[PDB]
């Protein structure tokens, strides 16, 4: 059980993307079973450019892409976008005080897909905006490693991989 | 070989839809090798709202989605439906008596799925009917654990991750 | 290591097709190594009726899909056909007297495809021929299975599983 | 963890291709965790005719396809072509001496995919280039592997399989 750090990582010229699952939670039953209490889902981290071959990590913004959004995306049609509007605090005290809104529209010559994450703070009228072009070929890979991905974060692996082991059982 | 509950949920303002695989079944030969004996398939329950965030699952109606069935939902084109009749005590004296129906149209505006499940008892003059929207990133998210899963209902995954340690002995 | 069998069927009023994994084949080297020295394919095996909810298994014709022939299949238009010609001596001396024909056909309505194996016995004047037809639903599930089953066949799932274990080692 | 050698394999008149997968590379973190630090590939192997039933192995040009470039591949339109450029020696002394080019092309008549992998050493006046024709089905055969194996290539099916037991624990 050791831990993978394994970030998918798209670097271009005024800024970087890296996109890393996370597991779903369970819970121990009585009997023993485990239940899913939380999908899966993918954490996306934007970072600015801030020098040569470098970008400035300490003024990331992250944005958690739901099982749901993420069927949004492998969905696209090639002139369609999609935008999602999450409060991160959303319960909390702080609630409505912060937007992030993530953006994905395609590239006005069919080259590709934009992304844009706006992280709003409108009670102090800051606006934090990552903008990254993502090519054909770099969103090709995204829908395939996502569509890979998406029957982990439901938990569907724990229920493929356990046919070959409870059938003997 | 500990039991997993990993139902996919879709809640919605009058109804919610939850989805969970069943693996395919065995038989053991004298031999020691295992034969199928039964494909897997998907348990579809429908419950109507009945509160905020509550869904009267007392009065749930399921559907059980055979590997055929889930093949034709994978391969709708953009204005077509299906319709899947069940007649859940064939055989059973209580042949002909009710009737199951599940129908997955498009959405008049191309924004998705509409699914219904009808449960339909003559002799006693009922019908009850659950429907609910699906949205084309929802049924995206469908689409891609279905394929992920059909290769394990037909017991081919069995076959699969067989090859690597087979293959030494 | 148990044997598993999982072919799959598709049974119809004058005909039924069962379709069966078979896994790849390989040499142990001195370095402890393997190497592998046949691609695995599919076992297709096709009865005629025989009698109410019966198929004559005793005459049943086989045919081997490879590799590239299931690539055909997945890549096959709506209105594209593929025939395939196998003769099952080549090299032995019986080679040229026995062919092997799968023919598969796109459905005249849009509803399916046409499975036709046809083994011929020039020298002693007979033709067997079995014909199946498959809904657009049970072709999709095909598709599935076969896309799913190809890494398996060519080996490299037995990459795929071995980068968790050797990573570690 | 032994090792296993599968490379996919296409045998024509002129040329032949392998296709051999490598897998990421990882560090270990003193916390135990690991680390991706270079993500996996796939080795394409070209050699030219050289004789009945074989190929000049001795002869062969190689081509290293990254993540990325896969995911042109499993993006092209049917009449769209990719053409990607290599030098072996980026960073060392010989820089800028040796290019690599692969192109891919479509064949005129809709039929399939041509390769051209070109070696050109200016200095030497010499370019070494091998072309292969590649059939639809064949192509299909390598897109639905690349799918396969472009999650684990990025180390996202160590996460995936990692799911099932640090649930547990």
């Amino acid at each position: 059980s050791p831990r993978f750090y394994v970030g998918h990582s798209i670097y271009k010229g005024k800024a970087a993307l890296t996109i890393e699952p996370r597991a779903p939670e369970f819970v121990a039953l009585e009997s023993g079973a485990f239940k899913l209490t939380k999908e899966g889902f993918l954490l996306l981290q934007f970072a600015p450019a801030a020098g040569v071959r470098q970008y400035d990590w300490s003024r990331k913004q992250v944005f958690s892409l739901s099982v749901t959004e993420i069927g949004n995306l492998v969905s696209l049609g090639p002139r369609e976008s999609c935008e999602f509007f999450h409060d991160p605090f959303k319960g909390k005290g702080d609630e409505g005080k912060v937007r992030k809104v993530l953006k994905v529209e395609p590239l006005p010559d069919g080259s590709g897909r934009f992304f844009n994450l706006s992280v709003q703070n409108k009670l102090l009228n800051v606006d934090e905006s990552v903008y990254i072009p993502i090519t054909k070929a770099e969103f090709a890979v995204l829908i395939s490693a996502f569509n890979f991905v998406l029957p982990h974060l439901i938990g569907w692996s724990a229920f493929a991989n356990s046919i070959k082991a409870a059938a003997l059982e």
